């Protein structure tokens, strides 16, 4: 688990995301799609996006970024007491969307990257550590659900 100090860092960082949820959301998704094009193929509604200019100009991609980060923010604010919130997410992503756990690693790394990119010099070593732990926790709790399902 994360310490009290660590959770506070996590939710302090998250303050940055909340000031522009859609912008953070869109950049996370573009980072994931451009770095890992296989991920784009899991989204029938975004596989028409051939170029980053197209991604950037997509209002629906931004809308989805908002849905994504809002769901993640909800989970983070539970400070690890997220079973009710995380279970349905785990299950829709395995069973419906067929998302390998690797893709959840990719988006975790994309969040850390976007935070440095939007907030250079304002995402300290301690904040990065805390946020990384929170994201691993999220990822690991999802992985336990995936194992239950025998997915991947
Ligand atoms: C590589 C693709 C992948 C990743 C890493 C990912 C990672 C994450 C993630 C990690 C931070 C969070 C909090 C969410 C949260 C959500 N995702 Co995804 N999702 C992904 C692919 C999808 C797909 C595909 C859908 C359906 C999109 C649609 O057509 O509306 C989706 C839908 C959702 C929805 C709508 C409800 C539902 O269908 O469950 C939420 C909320 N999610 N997702």
């Amino acid at each position: 688990g994360l310490s009290d100090g660590e959770w506070q860092q996590v939710l302090n960082v998250w303050g940055k995301v909340e000031a522009d949820i859609a912008g953070h959301g869109q950049e996370v998704l573009i980072r994931l799609f451009t770095g890992h094009p296989e991920t784009l193929e899991k989204f029938d509604k975004f596989k028409h996006l051939k170029t980053e200019a197209e991604m950037k100009a997509s209002e629906d991609l931004k809308k989805h970024g908002t849905v994504v980060l809002t769901a993640l923010g909800g989970i983070l604010k539970k400070k690890g007491h997220h079973e009710a919130e995380l279970k349905p997410l785990a299950q829709s992503h395995a069973t419906k969307h067929k998302i390998p756990i690797k893709y959840l690693e990719f988006i975790s790394d994309a969040i850390i990257h976007v935070l440095h990119s939007k907030h250079p010099g304002d995402f300290g070593a301690d904040a990065q550590g805390a946020m990384t732990k929170a994201l691993e926790l999220f990822r690991n709790d999802i992985a336990a659900k995936y194992k239950e399902l025998g997915f991947q």
